[PDB]
């Protein structure tokens, strides 16, 4: 990985770390719409994304730059904000994990 992609991988490891598990866990794996009874999920969310998918893409050297990695992380949060009512606990959790992401992503090495 390039320097910027190592910074992205560091962020990814932090997002998956025990430090943030209390609010990161809804984003660890793909939303299982059928299991959760969310039968409209895939009609509203056209491009599902989660941290396990981001990790697989990083491991596969799919991301060619930091911007591509950040786009998937933000897509994951955006899906949450689109589907979920703003007062659901999952939205509060998304906001908290996005704050961790955005503040560390901003410290990207030049
Ligand atoms: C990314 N995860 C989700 O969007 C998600 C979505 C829902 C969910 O049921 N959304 C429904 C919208 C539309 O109708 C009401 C709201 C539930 C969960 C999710 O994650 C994990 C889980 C199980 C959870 C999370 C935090 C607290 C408790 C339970």
């Amino acid at each position: 990985l390039s320097e910027q992609l190592k910074h992205c991988n560091g962020i990814l490891k932090e997002l998956l770390s025990k430090k943030h598990a209390a609010y990161a866990w809804p984003f660890y794996k793909p939303v299982d719409a059928s299991a959760l009874g969310l039968h409209d999920y895939h009609d509203i969310i056209k491009h599902p994304m989660d941290l396990s998918t981001v990790k697989r893409k990083m491991e596969n050297r799919d991301y060619r730059d930091a911007q591509e990695f950040a786009a998937d992380v933000r897509l994951m949060f955006s899906n949450c904000y689109k589907y979920n009512p703003p007062d659901h606990d999952v939205v509060a959790m998304a906001r908290k994990l996005q704050d961790v992401f955005e503040f560390r992503y901003a410290k990207m090495p030049d």
